[PDB]
């Protein structure tokens, strides 16, 4: 709060939106979202981008694409 503070994980928006400062429906479980019925955030579906949580992948470990 006072010492430790950063903005990265609070953003749930998928790869393309978080980059473009866009907040989407894509939760922290967009994968499970697909299972539930979701598939891609309105941004990806609107601009026909690519809904992915690569940002999430390269966090703890620099996961490649
Ligand atoms: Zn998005
Ligand atoms: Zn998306």
């Amino acid at each position: 709060g006072s010492m430790a503070d950063t903005r990265r994980r609070q953003n749930h928006s998928c790869d393309p939106c978080r980059k473009g400062k866009r907040r989407c429906d894509a939760p922290e479980n967009r994968n499970e979202a697909n299972e539930n019925g979701w598939v891609s955030c309105s941004n990806c579906k609107r601009w026909n981008k690519d809904c992915t949580f690569n940002w999430l992948s390269s966090q703890r470990s620099k996961n490649s694409s």
